[PDB]
């Protein structure tokens, strides 16, 4: 058995490196949102809350994890707090990630009433509530669901702990049924599955809306061909009645030129419709040919800006789903190991070095979020450069 301080020195040094990187990167995230007003929206208010929890990981959780790895003597309820405070920050992260996904779903499913529904003041109240719930969930062991009533008295005396103290070890004080049933299944796994379902609805909604923009555009062009090769006044009326419905369906600085374009489009369809109802088929086809001018000058531009906006919303949702996916990737090994500890008492406990590896991997998550915003969000990246240069 090698001396514990050799392996502990590597673990501590890595933990301190992660703490420094988590603090620096996420203080930069908060600084960027504080200065740049283009970054000041509801989505980024949860981003800041998410970054604040990552800051507290390096300031408190990582020093707590270094402390509780030594198994020092402590009063059980005080030992419970340094054991469970990281569960509060992990819970806070989950609420912020679920809020970001829900916020993006509202922006893409009901964009007309997004600003009136999702406001900045309601977001700050939600964030306050989620932090209160995160403390209550994460510090539930301090409410009585703990093993302080049955202290390992042999381990406490072997380390010279005083009366009323225990050897502060996570799996000694935190019950494993809490970690698996309450923390993992109820408070971690179910919300992550809810995020997955929200993102699936987001990408399904975007794909359908792009589909609708391509259908109405093709409906417009196909009915134009029908009018050209028609032979009576009834075929022209049938095609124009479809375009007028598709134009009004599609109508539902640049907002003034696009409203003018659809006023021309629907108006010209009406001109050709009246000429068709009068039996003037040749005059109706010529009036419908003026629609091509309106299409190339106004309607084709609306379809490309609407296509561009939806593509930006997909990219933004993909970036947010990457954040929530890496969170699961970084925390699931720790939760899976707890499942083996709890559900298989005949299996040997996962080796200590694998425990150290899982703990470090979970802490690393507090570093990766500032890199995703830099590589995937131009507004964050450009603000990051201006902060670092200045
Ligand atoms: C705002 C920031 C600075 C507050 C930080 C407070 C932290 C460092 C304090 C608050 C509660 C404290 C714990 C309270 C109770 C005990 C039991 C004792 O037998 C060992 C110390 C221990 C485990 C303390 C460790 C330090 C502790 C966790
Ligand atoms: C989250 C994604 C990346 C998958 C992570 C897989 C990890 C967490 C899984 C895969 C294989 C698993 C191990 C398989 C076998 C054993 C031996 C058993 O006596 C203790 C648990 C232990 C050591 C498991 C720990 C968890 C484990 C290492
Ligand atoms: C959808 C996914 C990500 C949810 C998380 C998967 C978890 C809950 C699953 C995946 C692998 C599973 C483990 C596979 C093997 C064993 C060994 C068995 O003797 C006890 C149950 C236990 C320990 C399982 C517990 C539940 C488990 C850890
Ligand atoms: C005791 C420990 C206390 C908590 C310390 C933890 C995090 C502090 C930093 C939190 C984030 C601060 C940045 C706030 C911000 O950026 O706000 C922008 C604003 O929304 C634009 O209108
Ligand atoms: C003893 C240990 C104590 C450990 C410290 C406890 C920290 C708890 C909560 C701080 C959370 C700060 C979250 C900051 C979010 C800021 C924000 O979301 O701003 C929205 C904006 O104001 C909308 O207009
Ligand atoms: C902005 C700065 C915020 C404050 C940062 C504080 C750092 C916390 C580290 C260790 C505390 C836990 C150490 C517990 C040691 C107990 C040893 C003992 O009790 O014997
Ligand atoms: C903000 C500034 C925070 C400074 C205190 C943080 C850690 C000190 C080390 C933790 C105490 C270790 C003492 C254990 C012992 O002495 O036995
Ligand atoms: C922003 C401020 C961040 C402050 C970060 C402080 C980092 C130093 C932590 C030392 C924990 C030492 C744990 C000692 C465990 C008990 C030792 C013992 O006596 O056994
Ligand atoms: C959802 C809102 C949550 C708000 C807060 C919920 C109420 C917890 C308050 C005090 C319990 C303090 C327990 C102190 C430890 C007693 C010993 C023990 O619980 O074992
Ligand atoms: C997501 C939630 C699904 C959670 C599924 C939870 C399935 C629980 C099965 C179970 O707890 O079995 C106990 C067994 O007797 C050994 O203790
Ligand atoms: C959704 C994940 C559900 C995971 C459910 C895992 C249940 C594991 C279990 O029930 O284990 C029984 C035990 O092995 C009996 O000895
Ligand atoms: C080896 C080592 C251990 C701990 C104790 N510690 N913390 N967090 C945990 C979890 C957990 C958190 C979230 C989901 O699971 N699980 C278990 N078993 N121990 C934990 C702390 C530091 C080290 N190095
Ligand atoms: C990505 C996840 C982090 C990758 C870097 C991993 C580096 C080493 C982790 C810390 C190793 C400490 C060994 C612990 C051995 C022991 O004392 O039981
Ligand atoms: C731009 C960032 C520049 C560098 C930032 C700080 C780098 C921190 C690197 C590791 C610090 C490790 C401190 C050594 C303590 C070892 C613990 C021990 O002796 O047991
Ligand atoms: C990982 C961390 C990225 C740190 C980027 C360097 C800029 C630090 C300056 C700051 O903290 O505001
Ligand atoms: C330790 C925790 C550190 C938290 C770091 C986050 C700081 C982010 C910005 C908070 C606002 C700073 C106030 C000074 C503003 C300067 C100015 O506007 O000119
Ligand atoms: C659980 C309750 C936790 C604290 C509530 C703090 C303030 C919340 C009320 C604001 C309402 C809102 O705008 O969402
Ligand atoms: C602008 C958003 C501010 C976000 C921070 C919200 C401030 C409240 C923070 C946590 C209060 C903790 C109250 C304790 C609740 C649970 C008590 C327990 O279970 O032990
Ligand atoms: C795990 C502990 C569960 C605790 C359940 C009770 C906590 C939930 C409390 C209410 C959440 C919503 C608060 C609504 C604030 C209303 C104020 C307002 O609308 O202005
Ligand atoms: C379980 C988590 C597995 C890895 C998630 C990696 C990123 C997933 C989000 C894809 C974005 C669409
Ligand atoms: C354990 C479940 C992990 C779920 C991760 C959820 C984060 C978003 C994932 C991808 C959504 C689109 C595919
Ligand atoms: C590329 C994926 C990450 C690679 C680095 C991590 C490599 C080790 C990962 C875990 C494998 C499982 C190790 C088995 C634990 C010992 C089995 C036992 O005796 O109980
Ligand atoms: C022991 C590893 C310490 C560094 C942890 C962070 C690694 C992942 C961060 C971003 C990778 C660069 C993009
Ligand atoms: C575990 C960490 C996985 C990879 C994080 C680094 C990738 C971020 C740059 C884009
Ligand atoms: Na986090």
């Amino acid at each position: 058995g090698a001396p514990p301080i050799m392996g502990s020195s590597v673990y501590i040094t890595v933990e301190l490196a992660i703490a420094v990187l988590a603090i620096l990167g996420n203080v930069l995230v908060c600084w960027a949102v504080w200065l740049n007003s283009n970054l000041q929206n509801v989505t980024n208010y949860f981003v800041v809350s998410l970054a604040a929890a990552d800051i507290l990981v390096g300031v408190l959780a990582i020093p707590f994890a270094i402390t509780i790895s030594t198994g020092f003597c402590a009063a059980c309820h005080g030992c419970l707090f340094i054991a469970c405070f990281v569960l509060v920050l992990a819970q806070s992260s989950i609420f912020s990630l679920l809020a970001i996904a829900i916020d993006r779903y509202i922006a893409i499913a009901i964009p007309l009433r997004y600003n009136g529904l999702v406001t900045g003041t309601r977001a700050a109240g939600i964030i306050a509530i989620c932090w209160v719930l995160s403390f209550a969930i994460g510090l539930t062991p301090m409410l009585g669901w703990n093993n302080c009533g049955q202290p390992k008295e042999g381990k406490a005396h072997s380390q010279g702990c005083g009366e009323g103290q225990v050897a502060c070890l996570f799996e000694d004080v935190v019950p494993m049924n809490y970690m698996v049933y309450f923390n993992f299944f109820a408070c971690v796994l179910v919300p992550l599955l809810l995020m997955l379902g929200v993102y699936l609805r987001i990408f399904a909604a975007a794909r359908r809306q792009l589909a609708d923009l391509e259908d109405n555009w093709e409906t417009l062009n196909d009915n134009l061909k029908v009018i050209e090769k028609a032979d009576n006044a009834a075929q022209v009326k049938d095609a124009l009645t479809k375009m007028r419905a598709a134009a009004l369906d599609a109508q539902k600085p640049e907002m003034k030129d696009f409203r003018h374009g659809f006023d021309i489009l629907v108006g010209q369809i009406d001109d050709a419709l009246k000429l068709a109802n009068e039996g003037k088929v040749k005059e109706a086809q010529a009036a419908a040919e003026q629609l091509k001018t309106t299409r190339n000058a106004y309607i084709q531009k609306y379809l490309e800006r609407a296509r561009s906006t939806l593509q930006k919303e997909v990219h933004a949702a993909k970036s947010a789903a990457i954040i929530a996916g890496l969170f699961a990737l970084c925390w699931l090994p720790l939760h899976i190991i707890n499942c083996f500890t709890f559900f298989c008492p005949d299996c040997s406990h996962a080796p200590l070095w694998l425990m150290y590896l899982a703990i470090v991997l979970a802490h690393t998550n507090s570093v990766v979020n500032p890199f995703i915003y830099a590589y995937r969000i131009r507004e964050f990246r450009q603000t990051f450069r201006k902060i670092i240069r200045s």
